């Protein structure tokens, strides 16, 4: 799609590097669950 | 109960642990219980 030179590449597959960094926003942190103790039941 | 397998416990008292853990809240500090002293008294 850079169609400025004379000789331009098929598509823009071409023209791109798919790096793969899986990139990630701030994600909502975590605190509720883990405050708490457990009481490891073991019936039910 | 828990009736989802072929074989299940009788009653759902063979299944819970019962305990014998005692609790009680913060319960009413006495403050004024002790805050002064006795004259030991030997008649009305």
């Amino acid at each position: 799609v850079n169609q400025s030179s004379s000789v331009e590449v098929s598509s823009e597959s071409y023209e791109t590097i798919f790096s793969q960094r899986i990139i990630r926003d701030l994600q909502k942190e975590l605190v509720v669950g883990a405050l708490f103790e457990e009481l490891p039941m073991s019936s039910k």
